[PDB]
């Protein structure tokens, strides 16, 4: 049955429904679109749930007021819910509209120690996200920033049982870095990074900095340092001496380098999710964690821009595998924030393959057998892009015979506005969200579309980092149709 070809569409709601003061301002007007979103048959919302916010008075002085007041509503509206507990600020990234930091009081331990930031060359410390080097240094009034991420998910889980026992929450995306992804903040507006600028290392801090010290003396190499021949964030490749050809980033110095740096982030991601696990063990929901689409420099040998980002992938080593085979023993869904782009709208001296990246992260994810979901990177209100999606959402088409042999669990709109809503832009949606569920009306029991969710089971045994790393090796990707079968036309 055609059913099985469903995949469900959610939309990212508003920045800051509920402001920096913790009240959910406007919902009435909220009221209003979410019905219409509901005429047009999408399947749920998904929501920051800002740390900055809920965490903001002190240590453990939770307000989840304002969020179950939206939550009630969201439910009332008949619409499902993805919430993402975002750890970061938001503000200085692309399309931060709205300034939420992170709590005051962890701003105010940042002032006597700035090194809990992530810090560049220069000594530039960014404040939008705690660094790995201290998840496990128990310097925030006795806790370590994992056991902050921790309480605040079991809390969550604790005062939205309700919400949670009623099935109006479908997963919880934890987030895990700058913007929520899990890699490091490598290209900075608030720096002045520009695309298509390769972005700098960010692996300064004194905790980060004094490991690396440890580990390559430990390798044999104690007078190796952190690399200093990497260009600015502005540079191209070419220009600097470690991604140059035959550069520093091919020698057994950069090699070691740069699997430590990636590496930080694989066991970043683990440690987390094993409490993520723990809050949320026995709820009917699942987990999910979101990857950055670095489609610059992705079709040069170095991908110099993926590299500052934390993902080691060379066209001879795969640095996206590994993380799915992560995500495994987790039973979590590997959330790719790039899907609609096509190579032919990046200008040419970008060497963007964001079609190539898509087919590279998403095979890797079904080869390694766990779930795969995704989500626009930039506003699309026209055909073309949404016949993107709609192709990476089913490589291969739709099977009139049964299920589809690939194809992604879910699909995450970003974001609902009033030039969404406009009359011929909501028209052109209204189609994708049909295509999307394969020319089905909307299904809203998601047994139907084998989309059941059963209660979360405890993690699986910790994966050793040698395991991890072997799928590093490079796999051909499965095959991707020229274009779509169930076309939105225009
Ligand atoms: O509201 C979710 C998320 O949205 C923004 O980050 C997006 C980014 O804009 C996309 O290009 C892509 O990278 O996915 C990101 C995560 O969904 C905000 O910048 C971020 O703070 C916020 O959590
Ligand atoms: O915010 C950065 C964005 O700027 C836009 O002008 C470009 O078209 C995007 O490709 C880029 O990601
Ligand atoms: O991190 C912010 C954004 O940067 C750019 C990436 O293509 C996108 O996937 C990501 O969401």
């Amino acid at each position: 049955n055609m059913l099985l070809n469903y995949v469900p569409v959610y939309v990212m709601l508003p920045l800051g429904v509920v402001n920096v003061d913790n009240v959910f301002e406007d919902p009435d007007g909220l009221k209003e679109q979410l019905l219409q979103l509901r005429a047009a048959g999408v399947d749920g919302v998904t929501v920051d749930v800002w740390w900055g916010i809920i965490e903001l008075k002190g240590p453990k002085q939770y307000d989840w007021r304002a969020y179950r007041s939206l939550l009630q509503l969201v439910q009332e509206c008949g619409l499902t819910l993805q919430a993402i507990m975002s750890f970061h600020q938001c503000g200085g990234n692309v399309g931060d509209i709205v300034n939420i930091p992170i709590p005051q009081w962890v701003l105010d331990i940042g002032e006597s120690n700035h090194d809990i930031f992530y810090t560049n060359r220069s000594g530039t410390r960014n404040k939008e996200y705690l660094t790995v080097g201290v998840d496990n240094e128990p310097i925030f009034h006795g806790r370590t920033a994992i056991e902050i991420y921790s309480d605040y998910m079991k809390s969550f889980r604790e005062n939205m049982s309700d919400f949670l026992e009623s099935g109006l929450i479908i997963d919880i995306e934890v987030g895990l870095g700058p913007a929520g992804e899990l890699r490091y903040p490598s290209y900075p507006q608030s720096q002045g990074w520009e695309f298509p600028g390769i972005g700098e290392f960010q692996c300064y801090d004194k905790y980060l900095k004094a490991d690396f010290k440890a580990a390559v003396a430990r390798a044999g190499h104690p007078e190796w340092e952190l690399p200093d021949d990497a260009g600015k964030y502005n540079d191209v490749p070419e220009s600097t001496g470690f991604f140059k050809s035959n550069g520093t980033y091919v020698t057994e110095k950069g090699k070691f380098f740069l699997t430590w740096y990636s590496n930080k982030l694989l066991n970043h991601g683990d440690q987390i999710l094993d409490e993520a696990n723990k809050a949320f063990l026995g709820c009917k929901v699942k987990l999910a964690i979101k990857v950055s689409g670095i489609h610059w420099w992705y079709k040069v040998e170095n991908h110099a821009a993926e590299l500052t980002a934390g993902y080691y992938n060379l066209n001879d080593r795969d640095g996206y595998r590994p993380i799915a085979r992560m995500l495994s023993r987790h039973h979590a869904i590997l959330n790719f924030t790039c899907l609609e782009m096509r190579d032919s709208e990046q200008p040419s001296d970008a060497k963007s393959g964001p079609q190539e990246l898509v087919q590279q992260v998403l095979s890797g994810g079904w080869r390694e057998d766990i779930r795969v979901a995704g989500e626009n990177a930039l506003p699309r209100y026209d055909a073309t892009a949404y016949n993107q999606i709609i192709l990476n959402a089913r490589p291969q088409g739709v099977n009139n015979n049964g299920p589809p042999k690939l194809s992604m669990f879910g699909v995450t709109y970003l974001r609902l506005s009033d030039d969404l809503l406009q009359k011929s832009n909501f028209n052109i949606f209204k189609k994708f969200v049909l295509k999307m569920h394969a020319d089905q009306d909307y299904c809203a029991n998601p047994q139907k579309y084998n989309h059941a969710i059963t209660p979360l089971k405890p993690s699986a045994p910790k994966i050793p980092i040698e395991v991890l790393l072997e799928a590093t090796k490079p796999t051909l990707p499965f095959p991707w149709l020229p274009e779509t079968d169930m076309k939105v036309d225009g």
